[PDB]
């Protein structure tokens, strides 16, 4: 199947968006820390994952620079830091794009599309 | 050689961009139109498109649809059209990205990198 990894602290945003993958045909995978995460990308090849950056063991741009020393896998960062700043530092570091929250599910599952056409 | 399309009505925004690419080494070319810019893809073979939607011969959309039948090259929309729907249109259509009007131009430029490092590839 289309695996897709969420890096989340928080269950509110991992079972909305669970829920919507698994309605459009994905099977989810999940993680709460950046540690977690890593292993998680390790083990489970993800084809896409979703990041969030203010995770309670450090910023998720630590993850995105841990991921790309030993993977290319597409990185979409869902994260509240909105700041063009922010965008400019996680897309640099190697996330293949970003949204800020609140979003709206449908641009994310599009760019979603986008990502998974274009790697694979 | 790291070659810029541009196809855009607006001026201001054209030389606001030139100013900003060419900054960094890229080549740029103008079109201010659809068609002439339809055209400029198929010959000038960029590296990247970034595209207006609103435009004087047709809507971009359809300057999209059309490209994906001869061209992988990245296309990055900018344009004013603020509308989720009009976000998942462009995307689905091809589009590799789409920043709304009024935008920064670093994280323009950011997301620039990122098409043409998943281009290259
Ligand atoms: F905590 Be995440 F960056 F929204
Ligand atoms: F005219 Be563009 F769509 F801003
Ligand atoms: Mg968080
Ligand atoms: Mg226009």
């Amino acid at each position: 199947m289309t695996n897709v990894l969420i890096v989340e602290d928080e269950q509110a945003i991992r079972r909305f968006l669970r829920t919507a993958l698994e309605g459009d045909g994905m099977r989810v995978f999940e993680a709460e820390t950046l540690q977690r995460g890593l292993l998680e990308a390790a083990t489970r090849k993800p084809d896409l994952i979703i990041l969030d950056l203010g995770l309670p063991d450090g910023d998720g741009i630590e993850f995105i620079r841990d991921l790309r020393q030993w993977s290319a896998v597409p990185v979409i960062v869902l994260s509240a830091r909105s700041e063009e700043s922010d965008k400019i530092a996680a897309l640099d570091a190697g996330a293949d794009d970003y949204l800020s929250k609140p979003f709206g599910i449908g641009e994310l599952q599009a760019r979603l599309r986008v990502a998974l056409r274009r790697h694979s």
